[PDB]
Parts: structure tokens; C-alpha cells; sequence
């Protein structure tokens, strides 16, 4: 079902939340070589979570339900923010600027911990 779906993107939400919190470890500790290989593998976990959700936004819609197409909407662009962030995160690792990524950094971890209640209002929405 969309909910089981939504469950399974939940996952990997968790998983990419876990390997972002190695990954600032790593870039703390100035293991370069972990921070670049955490980052592809951040990359590879955001790709998939926003395809599972674009396919249970568009679920949802083919199924009418209105309450669940309003949340997906709010919480789909949110991600494009994080995703954002992300993605100049990448690029102040490319160009060795440690002020920028921790800037970047503390920025991506409060709007996915604000983005913890839509969430998890869809999860009861579907
Ligand atoms: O819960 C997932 C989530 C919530 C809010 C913002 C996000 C995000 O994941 C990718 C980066 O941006």
C-alpha cells in the first residue's frame, strides 16, 4: 500500500539521518577520505528517498486523497531546501572550505529536525 511505501521511505530517511551523524564526526576529526565517500553515499540515499516520495505524492493523488497531496506538497518542497543545502555542502567539500560546510551542515540538520512533524503527519495521513 502508500502507507507501506511511506514506511519504506521513512527508512531511508533513518538511514541517510545515521550516516550524516558519522559523517560529522568524520568531517570533526578531519577524516577527509570518510567525509568524501559519506557524502556519495548521503547523495545516493537523498536520490532514492525523494523518488519514493514523488511516487506516493503521485499515488496519493490518483487516490484523491486531499489531506495527504496537501502534506506531500509542504514536505516535498522542504526536502528541495534540504536537498539545497546539501548540494553547497558538496561543493564547500570540493573547494576545501571547512567554514562554509559547517555552515551548511548545522543549516541540513534543522530543517530535517523541522521537518520531523510533517512527517510524521503523513505517515497518519496515508
Ligand atoms: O525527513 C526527510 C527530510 C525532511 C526535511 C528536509 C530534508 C529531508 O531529507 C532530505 C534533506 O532535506
Amino acid at each position: 500500500s502508500v502507507k507501506s511505501e511511506y514506511a519504506e521511505a521513512a527508512a531511508v530517511g533513518q538511514e541517510a539521518v545515521a550516516v550524516f551523524n558519522t559523517m560529522k564526526a568524520a568531517f570533526q576529526n578531519g577524516d577527509k577520505e570518510a567525509v568524501a565517500q559519506y557524502l556519495a553515499r548521503l547523495a545516493s540515499l537523498y536520490t532514492r528517498h525523494e523518488e519514493l516520495l514523488n511516487r506516493i505524492l503521485e499515488k496519493a493523488r490518483r487516490e484523491g486523497n486531499k489531506e495527504a497531496v496537501t502534506l506531500m506538497n509542504e514536505f516535498t518542497a522542504t526536502f528541495q531546501t534540504g536537498k539545497s543545502i546539501f548540494n553547497a555542502m558538496v561543493a564547500a567539500f570540493k573547494n576545501g572550505d571547512d567554514d562554509s560546510f559547517e555552515s551548511y551542515l548545522q543549516a541540513l540538520e534543522k530543517v530535517t529536525a523541522k521537518g520531523e512533524t510533517l512527517a510524521d503527519q503523513i505517515a497518519k495521513a496515508l
